[PDB]
RNA sequence: GGUACAACCUACUACCUCAU
DNA sequence: ATGAGGTAGTAGGTTGTACC
């Protein structure tokens, strides 16, 4: 039976507000004292001081305060105000952790001062057990999600710590400040460029960046520790967090009803067979191909041409090499290297600084679909100059000089070339074969006071029908923009298939803060079945059990799928907000999982999000970088 | 940059209650 | 306007495993 890090909150769902009256003291100062001492917040009214707490035995500090309490009490049910219940509950959780000697970090992370151990690679670095807490509302009930992670801080305070870092974390405050100096027993920090001497150097600790971890040699031990000792973090939850027993019973673990966890198996359809492995594209070729592979070379200078020419000719020019072998395995008609009439040399030169080639007759009158094999000396800071400056009507395939060998790198390179050709479909998903009718679009909003919107539309095979990016400023106007973009993608689908799609899938990153009834209205009154889906990759639900390639049903409306990846499993939550299509909810969820597999960047790696959403996000993040990795 | 992703620090924006 | 105190969501940018 699969374990899940969820614990039912067995307390009344109402929260009660209590009032205190102190005649001797000023009310605001009274609320300040009480607030500081109980690790809770007290709000002061005109004449009274009040606190909002959940319906549980909440012990006030100091006990003598009982005299100031009044019989007047207000009860606010969870039904009346859900937000107040949830936020008040978060406050009580934070108070419990603080009272039980836990450090507070941003994002509801709590560090342990007791449960620390010294790293083997570096004794001065201390590993702190840490827990991430979230409140989840499923099946009309409230559950608590607990995630074990580790926070790495210096073993001893800054002045007594051999290791030094850029910033410090304050145990009591819970905030981090830039470390200026630790001279002569006084530690100074920067808060706008304001420097002060802090009273307690022992309260401040050192936090570390990845570069610091590499510099001191414990960077790899961090990853080993995360993948390796996380299981103990799950096991010791009842013993270590037993103080949380007021709201929940930790000894009882959450039990998935039978049938609520289902494993999804994906089979890739190839030309002369089918498989469950992506790399088997090499065994069974491309679903469609029989296309010529035409490419030219670009070199930073003649010196690098000669320097890499040794491995270059053996890898690329002799027919018995792995490049031709792989290209034939993928079903290419032939491999041809274009030579220009000006020089019987198929290699061309570009300047690295501006990434521009001299305009030659050959490049201007080149055929449409050719690969520019561009060799890069090192990883450069910005690759936007390469995208903008390089010739427009040519598909760009950069490769690093250092990489030029591990076979799967070359094989992945040829696969990328295959993906960028419009006529070649590498594969189609066996289960997605009958989904030609459906149109899958993803919506992403990226902020920063102006907000930019991007959407993407794909079909069952994985072809990108349309991509739309807007960098306009921040209701009805953004829904007008969304309706025009949706209409444009609709028109692109009908252009591709000469039919209006009977089913449209709308997948949005995050929650629908935008108006719903308008969206469902204008999508629906074209008699096209629609489904509105909320996808959030920030979920706290996990387990020590392996959940990769599994779909878990929290409630009938909410599911969570874990994509297959080499690293620690992290779930993605999919929620069917509304559905009028012929598909059932289970089938729709399965389709969302399939959209992650409709396309592959390489045969060996997997996408975490559905392809429409992944494209929409990648386009929203960068203006010109996304052109390199997405064919459109 | 043949690539997916995890981790980490930093930072911002919005909002909330105070309040000069 | 602007400064506390707090919560929430995400972007920049470096390093790590993994694909054989």
């Amino acid at each position: 039976n699969a374990y899940l890090n969820l614990y039912k909150i067995d307390i009344p769902k109402k929260i009660k507000r209590l009032y205190f009256y102190n005649p001797d003291m000023e009310p605001k100062l009274f609320a300040r004292n009480l607030s500081r001492v109980n690790n809770f917040k007290f709000q002061d009214s005109n004449d009274l001081v009040w606190i909002e707490i959940p319906d549980i035995d909440f012990q006030i500090t100091p006990k003598n305060v009982f005299q100031y309490k009044v019989e007047k009490e207000e009860i606010i049910k969870e039904e009346e105000d859900k937000k107040l219940f949830v936020k008040t509950l978060y406050k009580y959780i934070k108070k419990l952790f603080l009272d039980n000697d836990f450090y507070f970090k941003k994002g509801n992370n709590f560090i342990s001062n007791s449960e620390v151990f010294s790293l083997d690679s570096n004794e001065n670095v201390n590993a702190h057990l840490t827990y991430k807490i979230k409140i989840h509302n499923i099946s009309n009930e409230y559950y608590l999600s607990i995630l074990p992670k580790f926070t790495f801080l210096s073993k001893e305070p800054a002045l007594e710590s051999a290791i030094k870092s850029g910033y410090l974390y304050n145990i009591k405050s819970g905030k981090s400040f830039p470390y200026i100096s630790g001279l002569d027993g006084i530690l100074k920090i920067d808060i706008n460029n304001q420097i002060v001497e802090v009273a307690y150097p022992e309260n401040y600790l050192f936090n570390f960046t990845t570069r610091d971890a590499e510099k001191y040699g414990f960077s790899k031990e961090v990853h080993e520790i995360y993948k390796n000792k996380v299981f103990e973090g799950f096991k010791k939850i009842p013993k270590t967090l037993g103080f949380l027993n007021k709201i929940t019973n930790l000894n009882e673990n959450y039990q998935l009803k039978d049938g609520y966890k289902i494993f999804i198996n994906v089979i890739y359809k190839f030309k002369n067979g089918e498989s469950r492995y992506a790399k088997d594209v090499f065994k069974y070729s491309f679903y469609k191909n029989e296309q010529p592979l035409k490419a030219i070379f670009f070199f930073s200078s003649k010196k690098q041409f000669f320097e890499v020419q040794k491995s270059l000719k053996e890898l690329f020019h002799n027919k018995h090499s792995v490049f031709y072998r792989a290209a034939a395995e993928l079903g290419f008609s032939k491999v041809e290297f274009l030579r220009d009439s000006k020089t019987k040399s198929s290699a061309f030169l570009y300047n690295p600084e501006e990434f521009t080639v001299k305009n030659t007759e050959f490049i201007n009158q080149i055929e449409d679909n050719v690969m520019a094999i561009v060799l890069l000396d090192k990883y450069i800071g910005n690759i936007d100059p390469l995208v903008r400056n390089f010739p427009d009507n040519l598909i760009l395939q950069p490769i690093l000089k250092e990489k030029l060998i591990k076979p799967f790198i070359i094989k992945s390179y040829v696969y990328k070339m295959g993906n960028f050709i419009p006529e070649c479909k590498p594969f189609i998903l066996k289960k997605m074969e009958d989904k030609e009718k459906n149109l899958y679009i993803g919506i992403d909003l990226s902020h920063d006071r102006k907000t930019n919107l991007c959407i993407a539309a794909v079909d069952n095979t994985g072809d990108i029908l349309y991509i739309g990016k807007h960098k306009n400023l921040e209701e009805k106007m953004n829904l007008d923009i969304l309706e025009k973009e949706y209409i444009k993608a609709f028109e692109k689908y009908i252009e591709k298939f000469n039919v209006s799609p009977e089913n449209v899938f709308i997948l949005r990153a995050g929650r629908f803060i935008e108006d719903i009834e308008i969206i469902k209205n204008f999508i629906s009154y074209n008699d096209t079945k629609y489904t509105l889906v909320e996808v959030n990759k920030n979920t706290n639900i996990n387990s020590y059990d392996d959940l990769k390639e599994w779909i878990i049903k929290l409630d009938e409306n909410t599911y969570i799928y874990y994509p297959k990846t080499f690293l620690n499993q992290k779930g993605v939550e999919v929620k069917i907000l509304e559905n009028n299509t012929d598909y059932t909810i289970e089938e729709i969820i399965e389709q969302i999982y399939l959209l992650t597999r409709v396309a592959h960047s390489t045969p060996y790696t997997n996408y975490k999000l559905p392809y429409p959403l992944h494209i929409a996000n990648k386009v929203a993040l960068t203006d010109y970088e996304w052109k390199l990795y997405i064919p459109y």
